[PDB]
């Protein structure tokens, strides 16, 4: 951001849309009485906050690798005024969250942050010699009779006054907290982007800025996709950028074979065309979300700025897909972390301008700093439809049946999980991609001409196999009428089947597009008694999937935004939502969730 | 009550406040058709009646020791006008709850009682002779239709039309209705009387006359804790009871061990002042909540009245407490069933004026008419932290973990558990105390001075050790913001440590004040798969323990209040709900409950 | 004092190549102008000019807008103003911030869409339901003209003033001192109100606390020694009503006015803390409790035992002490904390001090005929109210403060010491009267000067519904000196007293005296120095507060634009449709 000569703001630098730094505010609470108490605690007290600091600044990073900052309160906080003092400093820190620590007994009320709009958690000390549990259930009575929801930690085993660790229980719920809260600290004041708006009647491409305003805290842009046509016609990207692209693309983009009908295939001359095509469509639209200060430069300062979109998508079929390449290109390399500039974070991008498969993948994202899946839940494998199919018996994790989740298109190239650890296939964060992991991504992957009598317009597919054995979780927001968003969960792990019952399976449905084999775990109850109630009961066409198991996190965040969770396979135990929470219920816990979510409702109504 | 010479009514006899007497109104309904069938039934329909008076007027106590009244209808009820004469009588004579009987056929809406205000129950005969059962289901059909709760009461196993016998089956459902109904009786038009008002910003002590109105049919009053600087510095209070008080404190009462810091140590002369002090705390308190005919007779008629108060509390800390010797002296007594005076009811009162704490022991007392326990949710113990710090490997009842109830400083004597019934501890209702009992309640107590850096003041606490292995139940309503009053349950043991365990443990918390070690009982659901699990979902840091396994009762009892139950530990066969609630579903019991409460709400709105 | 400020948001076409460039200076200016208009012309309750913040750019796309809520987010603005002389792109370049009021002036101008704008973004505030004022003038201006037209500055103020009130009061505490007075219904304090609709905290303390500090020296002795010796020479003890057995002796009466000089002391205190209790070794009260409005229950329990609280009322309420001329302290007699609200509504929105009184009589023109044989003439021909407090009220409300030759009450900072030395001689402080108020003290006696416009105020919680506002303009009276004489001894005339009479118009509750009186909510009522109740029904209208009762005009009448689109005909019902469906800010 610098000033223009004559009128607005350009980027100068970096993009426009930065990612930012949400806070998280700690508070140290401490008894009020002197001549004696609360100077024999201070020291107690003000070092709980700043290991609370230590542990999250070391362990986590925002999306841009940067590590988290952390905020403490400007004193120990024993009288109200101190807590005044304490909101003043948050309110311009930019806090999301707040943890309040204490180890003894304070005042209630006269303590607590009454900040509506963001999520709080305390931590009281388990050690005897003062009341620091005490304080943590009185303050929360608190949260629950004034309707300001709050997490409640407390660590199972008493622990002596002199010990500064924090118990590995303590530290899971602080980290599980801490990672819930900054992604909605950093969704908050962004937007989506439309590039165009419905596609072919879908619901999630429907887009409601309702549920991004009250919900997320987020604005709604929309271009009408005659956007890239005229920057393309009009010379409004970077002609370097183009060249170096252009020679990129043909050294590191192996083309895949034509499936096309005969009278459909397309001169050599026409794919070339259609080449230099994609790659502009891949500026443009990483251009409108987030800015570019070369534009600038090049005198079209009103684009230069883009749309501040931390989350986006492509209409694509029919209007656009009927006519022109289409835009698998560009939604692969979006998601992936990488192109000709050099590894990057992914911009999150939905296919089919599904805005609620966008904002599933953005809580996916914003949790775990990996890029992500996009799906068409495809297929149902019974064990039965295998063997018929094939002759092969099903075993290990693919023994209960799989779904086929496979876009019609396109998919971040991180999908192929060929980055390793420990001899292991996963997505990473961009800043831990080593340079033969990208090449390992490339070299697995090809790009089959578009099928032309669905995509008449031409562009080219993205074709690989998602390796197998890697832990995942598919997510799915779905709009409710009369209720809102609710969300569904399902853990579980990438299958690797038998060469030729993959092959098999595969060329019958579309092997032009990428392919992840998925198994879900099963655990008896819900709609997780087997692996054809899971798909019967996946509300969308669409999901997002992850690498790793984050369905605990999932929850945590839900509860922190209200939104109701209809079907998760996440261990009871590890639920963690607001101690509130449990007035509504403590063995119905689904019911209880539905009637907390429906009560406070939305941050932002 | 006299009428004073010129002005308003003083207390002459017992206090001001009397205990109330609520009836049980019991209405024999039966088959209206007349030349045979109505006159062959009356004398079976009315002993039915007869059998169910002599049933609860001879077995349940009311807390002033006076045995339960019963009213019959003027006849038996076959058609409306009848119905009619039974409605007009009740109302005159003060019935809190209903029971119908019948062996019959009668004709449901011309028979029912309309009352909205008052629980109803209705007992079918299981007889082959006429359709009692058929009676039973089609008004409680009319009940659920035009929303007017009623409990169904349906013996499992046919009887003979000449047995008079009620069965144990029906017994238990009719006594658990009418203690619980008494409850419910007993409270209303009764007040809460606050002495100060917020204590250190703790929820429950921030009053909300809703609850009380709406919920309870209660008032509320309230005074500044100066009141009591007044009546001290001006002699409103009995100096000939002051005296008499004096002298038994003097042979009754050890004082404690001084735990305080050297400086903070108080001379002999100040700490006989602070008892003096204390001594007239406790009388003053008593005063205010029910009144005096002494102080009238002193010329303070104004005061004499009292405060019309069931229970109250007393704010403390912190302005009061800086100044003046505590409160911990008052509460004790207030709290025990005996003083200088002689053996009494107890006056249920809150520390910290935690008006919810109140109600929830409330709730207990009149269930049971036994004395209540007030205590923080200090710490729970794992077995593992057991075993660190003092070597030991917990077993029996507290093998699984457990829970440190301590107040922070007073607390009923009759909680050390040394009254006695066949051999095991428990607490009584006070006219079934021995004199030995009392002694051995004096003899295991004593009241050190008051830690002086909490409690500038002074003033002493009370410290004992309730005996191990009594049944007991843990109760708390708390508040929930947009529903109301929530109630959570937690039946268990005391425990009885190793001697050395209770004393490391003991310790390292405040040995000054009163502990009760509490194991609840798990059940492997909702939120007693674990001792931890229980205390993580314990919704504020006070609780109310009473003697006994009352779940089954309160449960009871919260159905009549509409007050949804969050968390208990009661066995579902035990449930004993208006059968309406089952119209709100038969699966998930918690859901339907909550539906049922939230839709007809309070009483009294 | 906080400094809450007002962000300006300067919107514009984004298209280049002609358009954007040609109206960016034309644009900044009116962001600059609205700036200047607001901070030379409204001050803080402490004095100081009030502050404005303007978005880092013009805004034409998205961005510019995430720039300008990235700023203001760090510079405590309490609401905006969007500015704007062309066509914008509505729902990118508006304010999303659901807490915190919005305005958008259009200007009213040929050549440019200005108020296309305005109305189109006002169409998506409605939509969105994020309420906006509309500013939209009478008459078309030249491109080039500078002047803010008076029916603009009039809104704009309108709506500056009452946004500031809100941004004043948001994360203070109401203190309580005792709890629940004589069963009055304000003094059961409802901290989910504070909480939803005003952003505020409760503190409380029990009464004791004054005692302590009494009894071990918890407030200063300097102080004290000049508080006693100002008093002495400043402060004229009234007559004593006192039957002969309940008189006190000149002993027990000096003993008395130092007690109550102490309970004022510590009263603000309290309320403020001082750091001259850290310096005497008390550093925990030396902190107090983040009071903006408090209150003192009183009796019964220490009205029956010790002095009582008139003087500390009536000082904290007063600009001026022992130390020089100050701010008031709003302040609440019986821990009325509705009346409290109700005076500090007024004291934000006027800076101000305020009068508290109980709205003892209506006096019918019939009745005072009959009492005193006097036919009332001028404002007092329809009949009139009696307000006087059961001891205490601010001395400002004497009404001595004058501007051109008429009574007034003044914010602080324009008071002369002329001004004050009326105020005293014109108040006697005569001794509590001990059938009510056992303890002794001494209250507070005074008349308010005639022909003063005020409005006197009052909140008012309607279970299930919430607070609503009542207001009623008029004027106070000087009544013909026997007259006054007559009514007054026959009521309290140990206690202050205001006349008043409410502007009547045939309309609601305003078409007699008695129905104005008939239809009060409550025996208290706040009153403040001046017209203010257009004020007070913006302010409401941000507060999502529906007004019950008002004698305001209708074309004053100035609520957010999608008020109207719950309707233009019923206005107060669509008044409590909006606020019903809003719900209070911080829900
Ligand atoms: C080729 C088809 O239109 C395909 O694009 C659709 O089924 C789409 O994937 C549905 O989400
Ligand atoms: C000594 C402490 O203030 C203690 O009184 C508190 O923790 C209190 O028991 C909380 O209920
Ligand atoms: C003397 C009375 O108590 C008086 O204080 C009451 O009328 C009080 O003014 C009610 O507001
Ligand atoms: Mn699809
Ligand atoms: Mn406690
Ligand atoms: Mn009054």
């Amino acid at each position: 951001h610098h000033h223009h000569h004559s009128s607005g703001l350009v980027p100068r630098g970096a993009h426009m849309a930065m990612i930012q730094h949400p806070r998280i505010g700690i508070r140290p609470t401490i008894d009020g009485r002197r001549q004696g108490v609360r100077e024999s605690l201070e020291v107690q007290t003000m070092n709980m906050a700043k290991s609370v600091a230590d542990l999250i600044s070391s362990t986590l990073k925002y999306p841009d690798g940067e590590p988290v900052e952390c905020v403490i309160s400007p004193s120990t906080i024993g009288r109200v005024p101190e807590a005044a003092a304490s909101h003043e400093l948050f309110k311009k820190s930019n806090v999301c969250a707040t943890i309040t620590v204490t180890p003894c007994w304070c005042y209630g009320s006269e303590t607590m942050d009454m900040s509506p709009d963001i999520p709080h958690a305390i931590w009281g000390f388990n050690g005897t010699e003062r009341p620091g549990a005490v304080y943590l259930a009185a303050v929360l009575a608190s949260h629950a009779q004034k309707g300001i929801p709050a997490f409640g930690i407390y660590g199972r085993d008493v622990q002596e006054a002199s010990d500064t660790d924090i118990p590995e229980d303590v530290k899971e719920k602080l980290l599980r907290y801490a990672r819930a809260a900054l992604a909605t600290g950093l969704m908050r004041d962004t937007a989506y982007l439309s590039m165009g708006s419905v596609s072919m009647g879908i619901g999630g491409s429907i887009v409601n800025p309702d549920f991004f305003q009250e919900y997320l805290g987020m604005r709604n842009e929309s271009v009408d996709m005659t956007e890239f046509t005229r920057r393309m016609d009009r010379g409004i990207y970077d002609p370097e950028e183009f060249e170096r692209a252009l020679k990129w693309v043909k050294e590191n983009v192996k083309e895949g074979f034509d499936h096309n009908r005969e009278d459909l295939v397309l001169s050599r001359e026409e794919k070339d065309r259609q080449w230099e095509f994609v790659i502009k469509m891949f500026m443009i639209g990483r251009d409108l979300m987030v800015g570019n200060p070369r534009l600038a430069e090049l005198g079209f300062e009103e684009e230069a700025v883009g749309h501040h979109a931390l989350v986006a998508g492509f209409q694509g079929q029919r209007q656009w897909t009927d006519h022109f390449p289409n835009g698998d290109f560009m939604e692969t390399f979006l998601n992936t972390q990488f192109d000709w500039n050099g590894i990057r974070k992914p911009f999150v991008f939905a296919t089919e301008n599904d805005s609620l498969n966008g904002v599933s993948m953005l809580f996916n994202y914003l949790l775990t700093n990996t890029p992500q899946i996009f799906a068409d839940v495809r297929t149902y494998w019974s064990p039965e439809a295998v063997k018929r199919v094939t002759g092969h018996t099903l075993e290990g994790r693919a023994a209960a049946g799989f779904l086929h989740l496979i876009n019609s298109g396109s998919c971040t190239l991180d999908g192929t999980g060929q980055a390793t650890r420990d001899g292991k296939p996963i997505m990473k964060p961009f800043w831990e991609l080593e340079e033969s992991e990208v090449q390992a991504m490339l070299e697995n992957t090809d790009f089959p001409p578009a099928n032309r009598e669905y995509f008449r317009g031409g562009g080219f597919s993205t074709r690989f196999l998602t390796k197998g054995d890697m832990p995942v979780t598919m997510v799915r927001l779905n709009l409710l009428k009369g209720v809102g968003p609710v969300l569904q969960i399902a853990e579980g792990y990438t299958l690797e089947l038998p060469e030729d019952v993959h092959h098999t399976l595969d060329n019958r449905t579309d092997p032009g597009w990428p392919t992840t084999w998925f198994a879900p775990r099963l655990t008896g109850k819900g709609a997780f008694k087997s692996v054809y109630d899971v798909m019967n009961n996946w509300g969308a066409n669409h999901g997002a999937i992850t690498y790793g198991h984050i369905g605990a996190d999932l929850i945590t965040l839900a509860s922190m935004l209200r939104i109701p969770v209809n079907m998760h396979n996440v261990p009871e135990e590890d639920i963690f939502r607001p101690k509130n929470w449990s007035l509504f219920g403590t063995e119905d816990l689904e019911s209880a969730d539905y009637r907390a979510c429906q009560l406070l409702g939305p941050l932002h109504k």
